[PDB]
């Protein structure tokens, strides 16, 4: 037997960090859930127990917090790049940092139609993540993402002419419920280094407050024929509008919300025109995919 | 041996209304999670296998969404009151219904600054809840709550002067990061009746709304002493505006955010004036209570 | 207003200990959740921010990691009982604590048919727990359960004979699945103190492992007229066969496995005495308890 | 802008099966969770509203339930291979099918020392899966795993000799805590399609209890000089028992217990030698990876 593939390091590492302007008083806060792995010439650890080799995952550990002291944490995609490129740069036989992180909301809250300096709420589990592969000799590869972006309308939801055979018992329908939980994830090109992540820094918030914006407005303006083209039409306007991505991709759940025949008792009309309580199904759900390129 | 107590009935059940304005267009949705459990003279169908005594768990489900479809489903005040009357009304021997329901958030979107006549946002995981038990003879209890709020502020709470024997280590400190997950319940005055909750129906969204500006406000701007203080002082407001009221619970996390001393590292200094890094802690958690009522 | 009632302290500590025997070699691991919450004359932290009466809930996570290095773990009863009494003899001003532990399960590990002197598995997420309540001059109350164990059976289950009215569609049964996650707490008779508790301390044991062998078994071999008439059964035997015991509680969901009627594909049939394919249901669910005590 | 990639269908798909037999009177139960995805010709779904090309998920979701009612469910690499096949021959422009199957426990229960005939027990959150890909005119590629078995040892683990730097703090250990959850996934060589999946159907099993037995033995034995080397151990092991697996991946958490010093307290002793209550730790976790294949 041989060592094919290897990669080891620390996940579920917790960062806070806040940032204090003396001048205003105003105070900001991040926090973030960071995983590191890393990659290299490391198979011994695994074959000979050879423990010389491994960087602990302790005192990966300790770098993050190290790296997240000296040097800003936003955008995600720049302090990402910064831990990645730190391991290769580092350790002469680490050749590849696998970065994660998770950000999570922390909004300054208004009081009195005032934002507060130094106060904050938890607006939503929706993320924004960025996947960092930092490759020594091959430069630095970026996805950032959004995740958990739960969204509803209750009409302008179309699903008719799909192929209909002797599995199908689903009826055509010109107004539905549609909802989803949006994950939606832009792979940038490669950057050569350190330096030209460095040169695009404004373009990495930019492009995530595109991305959320074009998700909304086409989820709630789309006359919808199903799942796969609205999401098609969100992916095209984010590339038309960022020219150093190369692919978007969308991962979308169905959750079905179905009628209910109340017929039963005393004819009670809740189904077709006449619906109005409707039941969550918690599962099964649709799932539907696609990564959307440049001609 | 004999039934000391007994209650059963349906949990669980997932119901989503629309109401649909046809001179405007606006839709507006409403999505909770229902229990109901009964009370009554049902003890042999544990005793004897007598199950003509049961009204069954399914006909509570089906009777959720009838009743959903017959009336308003807010304020959840009103319509969990509704719920559990017909089941004391409806059937003879049962004599109390425990109605509780969460109030899912389906906030409406803006899109380009102008409100979606039909597209929806689920912003955070806070939760409106009602807690309703109807007891034949005795009237309407109605508990009421926001659950799920997250806050935090990053300076302007402090902790010291207390106990300090053998089995302390904490030291005190007069600036530390504050944050916890509110949960506030305020119990209304017992209601004769359904006449009598409709005849307070406007009382009920106004309260949750004071109930939740109170906490937010006195969170962000109380120099706080302990979590136990600020949490008196937002207990003490909502009883000042709400008559109806007669007591007023909070529970609150006490999630900890610890200062990472880096100091073997080179002489980093990030531990008190100059703490930027913290790790939060997942486990364990402070839990404070207190339940204040009227003098 | 006025404190009407207020407790606080320390959850989710979660604790490890092992036993080592010098003369086997063997080792046996025991691990637990536990929230220590506390009340007495502490008012005056709430409404003067005076917090000379609060004992820190830091140095209650530090009592209970001391309580533990110097106490046996097991049975829980014993080390709740514990550690509740050392709040109200250290502090003359607590005079309730409330003490609820999570006890995990590390299962040994059989390797070759033989008990392996120091491996452990987490054979299922079932847990044995206690609430313990120390009051000062009124002793120590317990309620020790299990929970989490979930069962089914595929037959001899029937429901028939209910209510049926306007509100009923649910079709009578006399064959179904019976799926159930299992609650059951049984009450203690208050103990003077800690020296009675002891004088009990071989019965904690024998009792949980009666209360689990008795669920099973019923629940195996009732040929079940409805989830009440079972779980009443159960109840019954468990204060037949403990005297100190005074109530019995269980709370048990009906996990519902649905028909799935497949007569529209081809004349395929899968429903009554042809049922082979289900449809399990995460929600709704029934929901059924009772308590059961002495004539 | 084009579509680079598509693929969608139904996630979440719960199924139960029930076997009887009428000789014996003994009922076997099957629950699954399962999760079919397509691909194909079907890209004008997206980019020109085209429904003409989809199979609806709700019609995949009927094909689940038909196919588990026409065929055996065990072992799922024959399931998933059947379920797979027939989406690539039935729709001619359906070129792919990937499924996915979680299988829960349902363990027959010990009544009185004698296995019951229908009554079972989920003894842990333990699953067995299989990934399958069919690919038309590709074959059938299949991946095994269990996930979720959680183990701890509390002694003979080590962990010396590792890189020590200034970013270092970790100290170096010859008796820890080592505990994990494990998740391992064995890849079988490509089969031409359903006759030669069937023609190995008794290997499955076999191999599934083999790669248990091989792991929990290892872990149990291993006086462990890493993750890496104890996982690599087992690996090693696997690939010699089974010559139609081609890779075998772990994928370890290391789920840190921490010694807790009470010496502040009294002198008390509780770490190295002495250390008897210990701190697990919910976060960060270490994570270890490796794929080990032939020479
Ligand atoms: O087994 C281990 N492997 C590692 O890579 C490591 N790093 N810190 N502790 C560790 N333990
Ligand atoms: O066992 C049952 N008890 C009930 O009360 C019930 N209601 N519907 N199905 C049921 N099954
Ligand atoms: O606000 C606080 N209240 C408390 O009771 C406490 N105990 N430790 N830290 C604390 N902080
Ligand atoms: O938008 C949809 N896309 C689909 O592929 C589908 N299948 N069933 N319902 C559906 N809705
Ligand atoms: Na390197
Ligand atoms: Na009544
Ligand atoms: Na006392
Ligand atoms: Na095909
Ligand atoms: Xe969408
Ligand atoms: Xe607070
Ligand atoms: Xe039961
Ligand atoms: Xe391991």
């Amino acid at each position: 037997s041989a060592v094919k593939a290897a990669r080891y390091g620390k996940d579920n590492v917790r960062v806070y960090k806040v940032h204090k302007d003396e001048k205003t008083g105003v105070q900001t806060v991040y926090e973030m859930t960071v995983c590191v792995l890393l990659e290299g010439e490391i198979e011994t650890s695994y074959t000979k127990a050879d423990n010389s080799v491994i960087v602990a995952t302790d005192s990966i550990k300790n770098t993050i917090y190290i790296t997240a002291k000296q040097n800003p944490v936003t955008p995600p995609e720049l302090f990402g790049s910064i831990l990645g490129t730190h391991f290769i740069e580092k350790y002469n036989h680490i050749h590849a940092a696998h970065v994660n992180i998770v950000c999570h909301r922390w909004t300054r809250m208004d009081i009195d139609g005032k934002p507060h300096p130094h106060s904050f709420i938890r607006d939503s589990e929706e993320k924004r993540n960025v996947q960092v592969d930092v490759v020594e000799g091959k430069g630095i590869d970026i996805k950032s993402s959004l995740s958990g972006l739960t969204v509803l309308k209750s009409t302008n939801s179309q699903f008719w002419g799909f192929l209909r055979d002797e599995y199908t018992t689903l009826k055509e329908t010109w107004d539905r419920i549609l909802s989803t939980d949006v994950d939606a994830t832009w792979q940038w090109k490669n950057f050569s280094g350190l330096q030209e992540v460095r040169s695009h820094v404004p373009k990495f918030d930019a492009t995530w407050a595109t991305a959320r914006e074009v998700t909304l407005k086409t989820f709630a303006e789309d006359n919808s024929a199903s799942v796969q083209a609205t999401m098609y039409k969100m992916a095209e306007q984010i590339l038309a509008r960022q020219q150093l991505i190369e692919t978007v991709e969308y991962s979308l759940p169905n959750k079905h919300y179905f009628e209910i025949d109340l017929s039963w008792h005393k004819g009670l009309q809740n189904t077709g025109k006449n619906a109005e309580v409707f039941a969550p199904q918690s599962d099964p759900n649709g799932l539907i995919k696609c990564t959307v390129g440049r001609s």
